[PDB]
């Protein structure tokens, strides 16, 4: 559990980022002001929504900890929305926004994943939540993110196809 | 250092993705077979090219360690290009390909950081090649890239920008 004293001066400098009069602490305004300048638009209401979620002594505002806490969280998701989409592209090769029971079964057997044409079967079966035989992004994506459970070592194979289509590509 | 088993699993999924026949090293052959399937159609000598680009042994094939380098390398230089895109997309506010002092000097105020009428200045000037008075996406690259150090921290800002913008969407 080391510490780069690089990598404490990158947080140092994402925190200045947000905290604008340099008090040490993050009001929801500074927060707007950030978002904006990325994008969203958010309402006095929504920013109070990220706060409290990081908010360990709910005192209002965002501390360093607090902030770095929300910082890992979104690095986690945000990194991880890429490869599960990441894969999902390299396995729908028609584009045409599903994955045809022909598709999965190519793909994994040309990585030379080596699985069963049951379990390849199954794994449709199982991500199918509508039933038409076929998977779409958020049946992967929910797939990607739920016991006797083998379904683990294939999730794993699924997010190194996704962290390697990015890392390359 | 700070290792996890939880890495070491996500290594040897990624190389054993690339070692098809799982005979402890990676080569030409198999490098394309992945990449292609990626997505990428990559050349013979484009192939040979990232092999002895890491290849300390210098036996043709990539070993577990040898790989280890080139996924430090390929993850280190993806991140960086991604922050550093989504750092010019947020200065280019009308979205047209260029960065005027003025956008520079918009964004730079919003968030917090300095820039006074000559720092936004000598940057645009020190960053400006062909000379059209303004900073296109190959210009900010190579900025961002690289007399006081003052250009350092800038730079700095910047790239938590760019880190920011995406962590947050
Ligand atoms: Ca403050
Ligand atoms: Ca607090
Ligand atoms: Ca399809
Ligand atoms: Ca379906
Ligand atoms: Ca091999
Ligand atoms: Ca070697
Ligand atoms: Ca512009
Ligand atoms: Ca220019």
């Amino acid at each position: 559990d080391q510490l780069t004293e690089e990598q404490i001066a990158e947080f140092k400098e994402a925190f200045s980022l947000f905290d604008k009069d340099g008090d040490g602490t993050i009001t929801t305004k500074e927060l707007g002001t950030v978002m904006r300048s990325l994008g969203q638009n958010p309402t006095e209401a929504e920013l109070q929504d990220m706060i409290n979620e990081v908010d360990a002594d709910g005192n209002g505002t965002i501390d360093f900890p607090e902030f770095l806490t929300m910082m890992a969280r979104k690095m986690k998701d945000t990194d991880s929305e890429e490869e599960i989409r990441e894969a999902f592209r390299v396995f729908d090769k028609d584009g045409n926004g599903y994955i045809s029971a022909a598709e999965l079964r190519h793909v994994m057997t040309n990585l030379g994943e080596k699985l069963t044409d049951e379990e390849v079967d199954e794994m449709i079966r199982e991500a199918d939540i509508d039933g038409d035989g076929q998977v779409n992004y958020e049946e992967f994506v929910q797939m990607m993110t739920a016991a006797a459970a083998r379904k683990e070592v294939i999730r794993n194979k699924i997010r190194a196809i996704g962290k390697m289509a990015r890392v390359f590509s």
